């Protein structure tokens, strides 16, 4: 039995029985496996762009092609084996041996790794990609060489790895079909060296079947920390003492960019002015107000996330000059000029050669907020004379359609999540290799082609993040293309759903004390959720 | 352990640790003690006014002064002692011996009781009060003579009576600080004779500390049957699969009349035209809409409950002619004519002799919906130039003020609950003996005096319920006085809060199948809640 006052119950990201704790599949491993058991070189703060030293005491580019990490002194795995530079080197080098590992592509542009002593890691690059490197610094857990160096490919990639041997502030304790239990590791090196300690003796990852159960647990005070997407936030706050990030709308931080990919290879969506007309016919205000009850923020024309480091590089002048707005009369005028006119008196525009047009707009069946949003968009397109109809395939067919580019208009937030660089956002929109791939998992799902975006994406990746002027300029050049050709239409930002209650734990982050990104998804505890554990205080 | 699929969890009426099961204090005994363990002569249906035979096979007035009950054949207590006419006779006669029993006043107008055989009970009356008698028929549990006939006064009135010896479909099983557990009595006489059987093997009365916990239990599917006063009903139904009586507003049935008593002995509230002006300045629409989100119904001028048998006797012509309405301009005109004018330029009316007026409007602190309603009324009175201020004493002082008549304006629903006769409503308003009592628990808390209401109340009580024409006429004469002199101002009807969920039990009553009043309060299970148990079906 777990004493309630020393246990912190989390929910929102565990949707199957606990069954994997493998650090090499950190998004499939039970949430907290990385973060609580396995540690990363740096903490990252999506709210500010600040990196903070974790396993690394410091990291820096010694020159344009050389990055040095110096580990803190006195790190050790849970079995008291010291954690050294050779564990970091192994963590990277094992992915050259087994390229099925998800970050194996780093060896396309990393040359080798030197370790002059037990604390120093020197990365020597063939082709330093600064923006991809920044993502690796906080997303890759460091694994123990003495545990894994003899394992073969299938063990490394597929073993469940029960009771994971890590270095972090918790160990795996127990689990069943509906919860994972972590126990605080009292001899954690981090308390001796960094002086911090997570407040809860036990962290429980709770799995529920429905939002009814999750909201009920919060109401009963059985859940402390929820990332569940729970509708009805205003009345919950107003009457039931549930807390969100913001006191008033939008209530939650923004974490993804929701928009429309268009099939750039299917006439007439292959015409940029037709896509422009679609964008200008849409008004996201009723979606934000009616569907989401003001619990999301409308997107700017470029779709840069607020409360993110992307705003540091925001191309203001480019957006003001080239950004689109809701303007259905201008959309009709663009379509008239394009030659798309009603020729048969049904109120819908035909092609220049008189053929019917009826476009599908799709999202998975059962994503009921997105379904409502799609119907709102369908009716707004009908206003300007563009016939459209909702299409709700099941989840698997929706993703199959996405990867293959087999749709007309598709609502999408796949790869537009918050990150340490707007490069991830522009890459998701423009992903040039989609044009030569039957399946495109990374982006550009509508197969938009442009002769300049590929070179701008590469130049952006190879621009150091601290060259703020140049990164902003490149975001402006990419943003200009996005806004002129609209292969993707940003509409609103998905919420970082974060609801707490204070009956057992207090001092949660919020707008008045925004000290940590509140995300308990798998492989996101190093972006704020563990820092939350450091700062929670017992309730009265 | 209780198998969930054979257990029905109820909540809403248990607000202290289970500790009393005494039938002689049936509103203090744990809810279900009467109804599930102790039975009554008749079921009563507040929705229709229908009595249905329970212990009695039939009851009828043989003449104007003689009422006969014939018990069903084959009734027995749980210890197999037969339940006979002598148990009914004892149930009444013990209250003549010990007049501290709550229904002892019946012997002021009942002469004696004859039992010519083991099934027949003959009540011979000195002064048959038909409307009070109808209330007794379903509110008094029948108790076993062989158990209680030797007990003394303090045992009868104060003993906790653990494991109560009854005759009904359940026995007391177990309990703790937070729940009472009833177990179905398989050898219940009612299944053999009436052919019915309650569906749940176990009925649990759940105690919770807060509405948060109660709503959380419904969401989690841990509560089946809730009478909790839970705000936020529209969004619950819309998004969280919780069911109410009505699909649309007002969602709940109406169970009480909420209004304002005025101190008929304190100038200027002692003036009927001043009370009239107050009534006409109030608009309950914002209360119904803003405060209650349409989850209550506005009252007609007379305040007769819908979904009640009172409507059978509704004095339509009297109300149309004499009823008040929201009309602040006419209220100002009444006050101008009364001589109540602003003489010092502060916008508030003074007395005819120029003295200030500032009236308190009060309800208990913490009844937050009533507090909001009072502030709405305060501001509406200021509109017509009547200075008023909210007053929120604690619960005990509010009831102390009520019984003593020590208030100006008081919001009140004490004695206006649904019943088998509008006599209970008119008695609560007009209760003539309040004028000669320091404490008045029954009604007329503002000490209104009228030389004709006492004789009309008595004549109404002594009019058989089936004389529909005469009862309606008397309701019209009492309603005319109520509407002319407004000692009490009806505003809206309190809800019979009733929320269910269908994960374990189905076939609940609702507007499409209104077969039972859904009230689990102590001593109300014989008005519908037990009938609900008869008809529940297991979920899929
Ligand atoms: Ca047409
Ligand atoms: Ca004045």
């Amino acid at each position: 039995v777990l004493e309630r006052n020393e246990t912190m119950y989390y929910g929102g990201s565990l949707w199957s029985p606990p069954s994997n704790w493998n650090p090499f599949t950190p998004w499939n491993a039970v949430p907290g496996t990385t973060g609580l058991v396995y540690e990363t070189m740096f903490f990252y703060d999506p709210l500010t762009g600040n990196f903070d030293p974790w396993l690394a005491e410091k990291g820096e580019w010694l020159d344009s092609k050389t990055y040095r990490v110096v580990l803190r002194e006195g790190i050790y795995w849970h079995d008291n084996v010291p954690l050294t530079s050779e564990d970091v080197r192994f963590t990277f080098e094992i992915a050259k041996k087994y390229k099925g590992i998800h970050y194996s592509s780093v060896w396309e542009w990393l040359d080798h790794i030197e370790t002059p002593d037990n604390r120093t890691v020197i990365f020597v690059f063939k082709d330093p990609r600064y923006h991809e490197w920044n993502e690796l610094l906080y997303t890759l857990p460091i694994v123990p060489k003495h545990i894994w160096e003899e394992k073969d490919e299938t063990t490394i990639l597929q073993s469940s790895n029960e009771y994971p041997l890590g270095s972090g502030p918790y160990v795996a304790h127990s689990w069943d079909q509906n919860k994972m239990i972590f126990e605080r590791f009292e001899n954690w090196w981090g308390t001796k060296v960094m002086g911090v300690k997570p407040a809860p003796k036990y962290v429980v990852i709770v799995r529920v079947l429905s939002n009814n159960v999750a909201l009920g647990m919060l109401m009963k005070g059985e859940l402390d920390f929820s990332n569940f997407m729970l509708p009805g936030v205003p009345i919950l706050k107003k009457v039931y003492n549930l807390n969100t990030w913001y006191d008033e709308p939008p209530y939650h931080l923004s974490s993804t960019v929701v928009g429309l990919f268009l099939n750039a290879r299917k006439y007439p969506l292959s015409l940029p002015e037709f896509r422009r007309a679609i964008a200008m016919s849409i008004n996201a205000d009723p979606i934000v107000q009616r569907v989401y009850e003001g619990a999301v923020l409308k997107a700017d024309p470029l779709g840069f996330l607020p409360n993110s480091v992307w705003m540091k590089y925001y191309p203001k002048e480019v957006v003001e000059k080239h950004g689109f707005k809701y303007d259905p009369e201008e959309a009709k005028s663009i379509l008239d000029k394009l030659g798309f006119r009603d020729v048969n008196g049904d109120g819908f525009r035909e092609t220049p050669d008189g053929k019917p047009i009826k476009l599908t707009i799709e999202c998975p069946y059962g994503w009921t907020d997105w379904m409502q949003a799609i119907q709102v968009i369908v009716d707004q397109l009908k206003v300007v004379g563009i016939n459209a109809e909702p299409y709700f395939p099941d989840s698997s067919k929706y993703y199959e359609n996405m990867y293959k580019g087999e749709f007309d208009i598709e609502m999408n937030a796949n790869g537009t999540g918050i990150s340490s660089t707007p490069w991830t956002y522009f890459n998701t929109i423009f992903y040039p290799d989609a044009l030569e791939s039957e399946f495109s998992y990374t982006g550009n799902y509508g197969r938009y082609q442009n002769p300049e975006v590929e070179s701008l994406l590469e130049e952006l990746n190879r621009t150091p993040l601290d060259n703020v002027e140049k990164v902003t300029e490149l975001c402006g050049k990419l943003g200009e293309i996005l806004l002129k050709d609209l292969p993707f239409i940003p509409l609103w930002y998905g919420a970082m759903a974060f609801i707490t209650q204070d009956n057992v734990w207090t001092n949660w982050p919020n707008e008045h004390n925004p000290y940590a990104w509140p995300c308990g998804w798998a492989n996101w505890w190093q972006t704020g959720a563990l820092k939350i554990l450091f700062n929670l205080k017992p309730a009265k």
